[PDB]
């Protein structure tokens, strides 16, 4: 395969990391402007964490409890308030090295670029994808909470995910910047279990347009398909339905190549339902689902 | 577990384009100084056999035009070392880092921020494969884009990127200009040396795979360092040193399986094959991790 995951240059985050203390417990921040966005369980110790009571453990902390700093370089905190899970630090200095932002509430199969970060330090970048379940397959080891997830449209940065917790199967779960979590999840330290998950089928499409822009395309069938039978074949191969939007999204991909959506989905179903009869897409027996379809025009086109 | 390049930033801040005549690439601005591939200086016909000392006395300094963002820089001075082009401007990159020039070895890593028209796009690891190639993803003016590691703030350069062979694969040059490979910066079809696998990586690639809970492929046989290097070789695997079981050593320890059991499992793997199964969700044994890379 010609393909990489390709994460987004990670500049204009790298300026934004800050590391965030109270009592032993240390995490990271996201400063921007003249606000620092943290997970909330930096105000827990280990008697709060099984089930910490956040209001009643924020209302015995002042502005003077949160050592924030960048690198070893102290920021003075003048206001804190709690937005769902995220902690927000109002500072005494606006990050000159903001960028144009917004914050986003993704939905599952986008993918996005983690800065994974220790003691307010980046230390690496990947590219993740959101699955059905709300989890995300990362790198993350301790210390690292308040890692961001961000996706970059001309220059402006749109951070969609912070990091907050591992569960039992290694995978990883966290909040946008308004501290809604994605998924089921809470920030307690109690065992909670990944749903079962799903193939991303639109992110499946999108391969499947990028293995026919490249001369691969031996499954295209001469059949087409109803967008509601799909679905209903779809989920019992444990392929997530299909919306309008995800129909909207493969729009670019079936101009260039001239197939229809329907006919694309025509050409899975089949691939479902009969195998690969020992063929190969792209050379790989296993279909891809963690490529956008902008993912695809970021890379095949550029 | 995964591949992770390193952050960016640093390098970033460094990037330019470069244009003589209709053509463009990108270079890097470290210090008074910026370096480009030197097949800049060619038109599209020098291109298919070019003279590059001919070339280049043909032009001055006011043919090369160097963008940061929009601020136009101005060239007072320039030199050619093997493959690179070195343009002496007349500012000081603010943001060059603690930097070093490096050659890397065949089966080592690094992270590629690709760009395009002086400006980043995206960013991955690599690794050099032993035929001196790299599987990248560049497109058209991705030239000068460069691969680097970072060490405690300091940015050792190692790739700088030339061209993409007919196969799809990409080969390119160190800082001081010479290739990695046996290439040349001509426009001609080239094929690059029988690619061989890197034995070193993908035995880190299975300790993670063991540490990550995925087993299926271990087995209770043994083998010496000579009997399995006879296999590798039957396979197209590069030979295991002492040294390579040495860096192994951590991986071992941390796990409780000796180097020489790895090779054996592996060994299994190369005869019998992988039948259907999966490794770290991997239809097929990935040697593009290293143990450094993997230790992280």
């Amino acid at each position: 395969s010609g393909f990489r995951k390709m994460a987004f240059p990670s500049g204009k985050v790298e300026g934004c990391m800050v590391q965030v203390t109270c009592g032993t417990t240390t995490l990271n921040g996201l400063w921007l402007d003249d606000v620092v966005y943290c997970p909330r369980h930096v105000i827990c110790t280990s008697e709060d964490m099984l089930n910490p009571n956040y209001e009643d453990l924020l209302i015995r902390k002042s502005n003077h409890n949160f050592l924030v700093q960048a690198g070893n370089v102290q920021l003075r905190v003048i206001g804190h308030s709690m937005q769902n899970c995220v902690l927000k630090l109002k500072v005494d200095t606006a990050n000159p090295k903001t960028p144009k932002y917004k914050f986003v509430r993704i939905q599952p199969g986008q993918t996005f670029s983690v800065l994974a970060c220790y003691n307010g330090s980046p230390s690496g970048v990947y590219q993740c994808a959101m699955r059905p379940n709300f989890t995300i397959k990362g790198s993350f080891l301790n210390g690292s909470c308040g890692s961001v997830g961000f996706n970059i449209d001309y220059d402006c940065v749109s951070f969609c995910y912070m990091h907050h917790m591992e569960l039992p199967t290694g995978v990883h779960a966290g909040t946008d910047l308004e501290g809604n979590f994605y998924g089921p999840f809470v920030d307690r330290q109690t065992a909670q279990a990944a749903g079962t998950d799903t193939t991303i089928t639109v992110n499946v499409l999108a391969w499947l347009y990028a293995a026919v822009i490249n001369g691969d395309r031996w499954f295209l069938n001469r059949f087409t398909t109803t967008l509601n039978d799909f679905n209903l074949v779809a989920m019992k191969y444990n392929y997530e339905p299909l919306t309008q939007d995800h129909v909207d999204i493969l729009g670019p991909l079936s101009a260039q190549t001239g197939i229809a959506v329907l006919d694309m989905c025509a050409s899975l179903k089949e691939l479902l339902q009969n195998g690969m009869n020992g063929r190969t897409i792209l050379g790989s027996a296993l279909l891809e689902d963690e490529f956008t379809p902008f993912d695809v025009v970021r890379q095949c086109s550029g």
